[PDB]
Formats: C-alpha cells, structure tokens, sequence
C-alpha cells in the first residue's frame, strides 16, 4: 500500500535550443539513459547554457525558457515536478494551473531573456526543432501563423518562446488553435502575465 508507492520523477533538461549565432539549432546534452537516471535521482550535473532548454519527463518531452532568472515551462507538460540540478530536486517557485504555468529557479549556467517593452505585434515563434516561425499577435494571448502547419510540427513545443523583432520574451508557447489538424493560431502566456506571478 502506502510503503509501495512511487515518487514522480524530476523534469530533466535534455538539451537546448541554441539561438547564440546566425544560425537557431537544436542541440542534445543528454541520451534517454542518462535522463532516466537524472529524472529518478533528480541529480543533474551536465553544464546547462543559454535561455530555451530543452526537457523531459519519463512520458513527455517539451520546452522551458529562462526569463528574469525564471525557467519556464507549461503545467500540461510538468505538472507540480521539481526539476533535476546539480544539488538534487528543485521544488517549483511558480505553479498555476488556470495559466497552464509553472517555473523554478534559473539553473546556473542559463542566460535569460528580457521581457519585451516595444509594444510590437511582430512576433516569432521558437520550436523545439529550432525552426523560427513568424507570428503576427491577434490579441493579448494569441497570434496567428502567417503560414499554417500540420499540429505536428507545433508538438512538443510548449514551453518555448514568442520573441519580438528585438528578441525581447512575449510570452510562452501554451496552446495550438487546430481546425482539421492545421494549426493556424497559437495561444501563449503573455510575459505581462508572468511579471504579474512573480
Ligand atoms: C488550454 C491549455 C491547457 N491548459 C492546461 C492547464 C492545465 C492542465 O493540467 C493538466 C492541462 C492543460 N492542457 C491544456 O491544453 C492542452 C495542452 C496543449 C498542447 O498540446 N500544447 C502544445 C504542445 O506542444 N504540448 S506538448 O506537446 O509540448 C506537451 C507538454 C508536453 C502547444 C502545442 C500543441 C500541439 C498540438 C496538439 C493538439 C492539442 C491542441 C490543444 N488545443 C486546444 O486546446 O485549443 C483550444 C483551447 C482552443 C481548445 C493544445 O494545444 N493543448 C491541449
Ligand atoms: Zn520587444
């Protein structure tokens, strides 16, 4: 009964999305093996860079974004789970579930982006395969794809970013609004929303 029951495990960060240079690319930091193991110890002491990480759990694998000191992700993927570090466990700082959000500390090594000020509705959606989607924004949580994609393309990519021309954080990847499996919107947590939770 009660002796017999399991712990989830952490959320494990498996690599990252590199947007450093001229070039946005996924880059792995972590086999299935190894994050397994971290996920159950929640003991992670690989090297972690800059502001969109790449993580997973045991059934899922999405994205997380460090903004003011904050990484980021979706409730829908993390649920309440603490996050592996280089000391064990980190419990959440943020959790709500009406805003699909949760966040912990920024993990040492992480660079973070700041919240955008401009006031611009051209966005740019960042996936976990990299790929730089332009976003025109339609009202406060949501924007549309100037060219639509099959669902399929948008998985796994909640937790990720909408930057602005400047490469401010607009907001975080939450939902994909499909009609017949094409996604022709998003629906993101504004970063005003994440300011107001801090
Ligand atoms: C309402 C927010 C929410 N909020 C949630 C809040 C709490 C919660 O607690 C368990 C669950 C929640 N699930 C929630 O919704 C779930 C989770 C989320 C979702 O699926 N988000 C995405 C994603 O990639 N997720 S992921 O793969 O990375 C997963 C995290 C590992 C963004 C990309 C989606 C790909 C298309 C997948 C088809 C699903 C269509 C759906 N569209 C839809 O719902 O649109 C409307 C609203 C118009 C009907 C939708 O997008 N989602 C459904
Ligand atoms: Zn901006």
């Amino acid at each position: 009964h009660m002796a017999s029951m399991k712990k989830k495990g952490s959320v494990v960060i498996v690599g990252r999305i590199n947007l450093s240079g001229d070039t946005a690319y996924a880059q792995q930091t972590r086999g299935e093996e190894g994050c397994q193991e971290t996920s159950q110890t929640g003991r992670d002491k690989n090297q972690v860079e800059g502001e969109v990480q790449i993580v997973s759990t045991a059934t899922q694998t999405f994205l997380a974004t460090s903004i003011n000191g904050v990484l980021w992700t979706v409730y829908h993927g993390a649920g309440t789970r603490t996050i592996a570090s280089p000391k064990g466990p980190v419990t959440q700082m943020y959790t709500n579930v009406d805003k699909d959000l949760v966040g912990w500390q920024a993990p040492q090594g992480s660079r973070s982006l700041t919240p955008c000020t401009c006031g611009s509705s051209d966005l740019y959606l960042v996936t976990r395969h990299a790929d730089v989607i332009p976003v025109r924004r339609r009202g406060d949580s949501r924007g549309s794809l100037l060219s639509p994609r099959p669902i399929s393309y948008l998985k796994g990519s909640a937790g990720g970013p909408l930057l602005c021309p400047a490469g401010h954080a607009v907001g975080i990847f939450r939902t994909a609004v499909s009609t017949r499996g094409v996604a022709k919107a998003v629906d993101f947590i504004p970063v005003e929303s994440l300011e107001t939770t801090m």
